[PDB]
């Protein structure tokens, strides 16, 4: 019981009350970082945060503005304040930085919720927790403070020093805190030692991991443009080109139904699979009747554990989420849309370069556009791109956590990967030049960027013991 | 000036203000058929015009209920009623039967529109009215009552008997409608001798025209399903299969960027070409530059005359109208979506059956889907059909309103067909049967199911004067 972690997972249990109560608070501001007239909400969401953080024992809170939203529409909206602090401040102690977010996916009940997704309903009988932003990424950064907050009442004394940096941008490109990072590695982040990210999942429902890798993300439109209007599709039908029918075909060439991308350049560049790395994807515990299971139908696009779990991890995929600027409600629409904006993304692997990607990215579409030999005006353009991260599961960091999950669980977490993506991941690496760990609080089937997203509550006290531990073991290791 | 046609057409400029007033009450009820949650609006709507008829001197007022909305979503919602009046009932004069409709597009300022969609904007010194539905359809349809007004107030003898036919689904398949007429064709409507429909738009921007001729249309939605909800596009990416990229390889083979058509079986049902048909289409006035300035670009599939009036009248034409069920809000959203409508629609021409084009469609669908070998659910569905229509312009009506188009227009109209369609036309005339006429009162640019909907006074005056002498000339034709 290292100083004590009995003490400290007996109190994270006794202030569950608290805990609820703080993480309804904060599920109920609907900081949705992607609608603009709900931004105010997001501020709130922030502001709320800074005074927890405050009545927990944080200082030096800085609510830091990374300026006017930007990139590639915006009235000179400000962007949601990064959000800095640190507690404790021992000279002897180590430095752990944390980082999540506090914006989330946006949310309606008409979407298919069985509960309203901003009315956090916690069940303790079943032992879940429903509510939009519960698991991703809500959940898991307010546990930080939980965890601070359990040592503060169980009398014992903060193994290290924390650091905070909690965005409202993760949900929409992670916006200009790439450059906050770098601008404040010898400055705000000078002392750090580590940083650890709580924002992903257990791979299965079963059993917790250690996630030494993620894929990175790049998000394309292709727009497509030709009257200056919408069109009524009878009067102009069969004489007109048309924006949608283009689309369909450009948009149809990026890939197949097994999972295939179709754009050439992209297989030279990824990574081949070495024995080292096939060595860790042994032991792993997954079937394709988990994958089942969290996807609610028998759709899988491979049956063998290793080819699910590497085409999760390590392949690059290719997704297509939908049309902006046409016909999207239900029933019948007679338009010829005018412009439309085709949505799809990349998620990247070693050892793919954003730029070249993006390149024959371009190239294939302006070239399957052109065969079409159509009227019609087109250009592909990259909304946001986020990188991939692959470490080494071995240092100080995931030895500690793997006590901490082992001494929580029973059971020693698997090291996996990450279909998923969090884009800063890298740059906490390089700029502060830092291990960096992720440990994930819920399971794989939560939900996030879904209806009815759910966050066990198992998970959630089970995570905040394993963080507690985790920070107690890694004040001790050697290094 | 038979019967004194002088003092009807001053009286109709003498009345621009009400029939303005009227105009703009009627625009800024917005009776969009296709949103339940302005179903009220409709009916106020609908209340509205009987009130109008009241005011005039029309009697034997009806506010037919069709029923609670059915076929293929409805929270028992009741159907907009069809408004059935009649002015006049001397045993000794014709019975014309107008139809039109008074439901609407819908319409949102942010979709593009210089003026509120639902503010009749009126400016005398461009001579332009912009709403939405002010040519389609309610200006035409109110143009009826201001001419009973125009004739009441010019002390004139009115010439005929009108009978009314105004419904509020047109714009969401005309339902019930159909049914309707065939149940009162040996009832409200036994006497009826001639039906015209005001509810479509001159060739071009320069030349009236009446229309003898309309294509049908089959709306499709074709229904991709795979998880039992939307999937995180990074946790599942590559593993499992997506609806939306089978759904861009089924709609992207519906119909080439040319305008062909692909489905099988179609063309064999497409009528040949006779020389009867091909005279008509001949000393038609229009061109591929009038073309471009309605469509606001140089976008044509076609630049030869004879190929785009016969692209656009009487070969059929498949469009592509969006997906539901996706993303489609502006910027990234990184998500699998489970269950895609896409939606698409076919021109239909003589001499092509509903039935059989919908099993060509279902067909087609079905085996691209299935040779896409994809564990996902698919199957294709009908929304809505309404036939075509074709007649021949010499019978008495077409004279009667070729009179009258040159009396106020100075020149003889083109005999035009029409590439959009009026579902109802056909029941009309073999229900009843008599002959039906379609005459236009707006432009080709008029912008109906676009933004910026607008309606030139020359045409609303030029229209109402038309309808005055076609009523006029129509009552002293031997047949
Ligand atoms: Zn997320
Ligand atoms: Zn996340
Ligand atoms: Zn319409
Ligand atoms: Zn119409």
């Amino acid at each position: 019981m290292s100083h004590s972690l009995t003490s400290v997972f007996q109190k994270i249990d006794s202030l569950k009350p608290q805990f609820f109560s703080r993480l309804t608070k904060a599920i109920q501001i609907p900081a949705v970082s992607s609608d603009e007239s709900l931004r105010s909400k997001v501020f709130d969401k922030a502001k709320f945060i800074s005074e927890q953080l405050s009545q927990s024992g944080f200082h030096d809170i800085k609510m830091v503005d990374l300026g006017i939203q930007p990139p590639p529409s915006t009235p000179n909206l400000s962007l949601p304040p990064v959000i800095l602090s640190r507690f404790g401040s021992d000279p002897s102690k180590k430095t752990v930085l944390v980082y999540g977010h506090y914006d989330v996916q946006p949310a309606q009940l008409e979407d298919g919720w069985d509960t309203e997704p901003f009315k956090l309903v916690i069940d303790e009988a079943k032992g879940i927790m429903k509510g939009r932003g519960v698991t991703d990424d809500t959940g898991p950064l307010l546990s930080w403070i939980n965890v601070v907050d359990a040592f503060k009442a169980s009398g014992q004394e903060f193994p290290v020093n924390l650091v905070t940096c909690f965005e409202g941008m993760e949900e929409s490109g992670s916006l200009k805190l790439d450059e906050l990072i770098k601008k404040e590695a010898n400055g705000y982040f000078k002392g750090v030692d580590a940083v650890c990210i709580s924002d992903n999942y257990w791979l299965g429902t079963k059993k917790p991991v250690l996630t030494y890798g993620l894929r990175g993300c790049n998000y394309y439109q292709t727009i497509i443009e030709g009257p200056s209007a919408d069109l009524h599709s009878g009067i102009f039908g069969g004489v007109v080109a048309e924006p949608m029918i283009d689309l369909m075909q450009v948009l149809g060439s990026l890939v197949d139904s097994k999972g295939k991308i179709l754009i050439d350049g992209i297989d030279e560049m990824v990574a081949p699979l070495t024995e080292k790395e096939k060595a860790l994807y042994k032991d792993i515990e997954f079937s394709v009747e988990e994958l089942n299971a969290a996807t609610g139908s028998k759709t899988s696009l491979y049956d063998k554990k290793e080819d699910i779990l590497m085409h999760r991890w390590r392949y690059p995929s290719l997704s297509i989420h939908g049309v902006e600027g046409a016909f999207s409600a239900q029933g019948a629409k007679t338009v010829i849309p005018a412009k439309v904006f085709g949505k799809f993304s990349i998620r990247t692997v070693p050892d793919m370069d954003s730029e070249k990607l993006t390149s024959l990215v371009q190239k294939h579409c302006d070239a399957k556009f052109k065969s079409l030999n159509s009227p019609n005006k087109c250009r592909t353009e990259l909304i946001h791109d986020g990188a991939y991260w692959v470490s080494d599961p071995f240092n100080a960091q995931f030895t500690a956590a793997k006590k901490a999950t082992k001494l929580v669980y029973g059971v020693d977490p698997d090291f996996t990967r990450e279909g998923g993506s969090i884009p800063i991941t890298l740059t906490f690496q390089d700029a502060l030049n830092t291990s960096v760990l992720l440990l994930p609080m819920g399971r794989g089937d939560d939900g996030a960027h879904s209806i009815n997203e759910k966050l066990d509550i198992s998970n959630f006290v089970g995570g905040m013991k394993t963080m507690a531990a985790y920070l107690q073991y890694y004040s001790e290791s050697p290094e």
